[PDB]
């Protein structure tokens, strides 16, 4: 299907220390928040004592309350860049449209944080929601879901959730990593030129990764897991030019296969990272997406 044309525009227009390359990222996010603003919202900051240390979370709390389980959100950004500032937009409007209670994850980053610490942090986070909940007036158990390395965390923390005894009612997973392993004809065939590319992906393995033996580890590659039988029920979104697509859309179908009530979107036309890019009117029929999977939920 074509380039939608919004995203051909996009990329045609686009044109480092450590520091510089994060402070790059947030600032392209800023100018995508300044050119379309995200929705007002009631917004709470705090701090949660993880196993490895404080992880800062902001919650979101929507004008009107719809949904009956608290979303904890896990940001994408290759496991190297993001935080919550970054990722608002997308929160703020999943947190409205939803109308659900969001806690935003500001997770420690690569390189100075190693795989696997922020796996880690976001199971703690996890459970410090699902314990919360009650007093938010809201069921136990939460409702995972990240973009990108975000999804990578959020399918892994769903993996885990039995063996931590973590209640998870869902998971939503938007173009995730999922499989560091194995080269699949999308890898190939957007390499280059479709905004997350081949390089910078190699990069971003070598700042979160301990050695080049991680790739293989079910915590980095959950595809790579035999037993997916009674996952939590799963959105798996991803879009038709990404190379992470054929991975996100693979992990689907297996989980469809193994009995996880499971809703696979492939959005034509469009790029990895469209639903942090509110420039494109997908990204909001993507959360809508979301609304509607979380109505089936209960
Ligand atoms: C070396 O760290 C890890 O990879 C790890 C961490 C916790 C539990 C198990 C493992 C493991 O699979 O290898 C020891």
């Amino acid at each position: 299907m074509p380039l939608d044309p919004r995203v051909e525009q996009f990329l045609a227009q686009m044109p480092l220390s450590l520091a510089e390359a994060r402070q790059q990222f947030k600032q392209g996010a800023l100018l995508l928040d300044q050119m379309v603003p995200p929705p007002p919202v009631d917004t709470e900051d705090g701090t949660v004592v993880t196993t490895h240390g404080p992880v800062r979370i902001r919650r979101y709390i929507p004008d009107r309350l719809r949904f009956s389980h608290p979303l904890v959100f896990y940001h994408g950004g290759g496991f190297v860049f993001g935080d919550i500032d970054t990722h608002h937009g997308l929160v703020a409007r999943l947190c409205q449209t939803v109308g659900a209670t969001v806690i935003s994850v500001d997770y420690s980053l690569a390189p100075e944080a190693k795989f696997p610490v922020p796996v880690a942090e976001c199971i703690d986070v996890a459970r410090w929601a699902a314990h919360e909940a009650p007093g938010w007036g809201l069921k136990p158990s939460i409702v995972v879901a990240g973009d990108s390395a975000g999804g990578n965390l959020a399918a892994v923390v769903s993996q885990r959730a039995k063996d931590e005894s973590l209640p998870i009612a869902a998971q939503l997973l938007f173009y995730p990593a999922l499989d560091m392993v194995h080269e699949t004809p999308s890898k190939r065939d957007f390499a280059r030129g479709y905004l997350l590319e081949a390089d910078a992906m190699q990069w971003f393995g070598e700042q979160y990764l301990r050695t080049p033996d991680d790739v293989s580890h079910p915590w980095a590659s959950p595809a790579l897991s035999p037993d997916l039988t009674g996952l939590p029920p799963a959105l798996v979104i991803t879009a038709e030019y990404d190379p992470l697509r054929d991975e996100g859309e693979a992990y689907a179908e297996a989980l469809r296969a193994a009995g996880v009530p499971t809703e696979q979107i492939r959005f034509d036309g469009m790029i990895h990272g469209f639903m942090t890019m509110p420039i494109f009117p997908q990204m909001e029929a993507a959360i809508e997406a979301v609304a509607r999977f979380l109505e089936r939920i209960d």
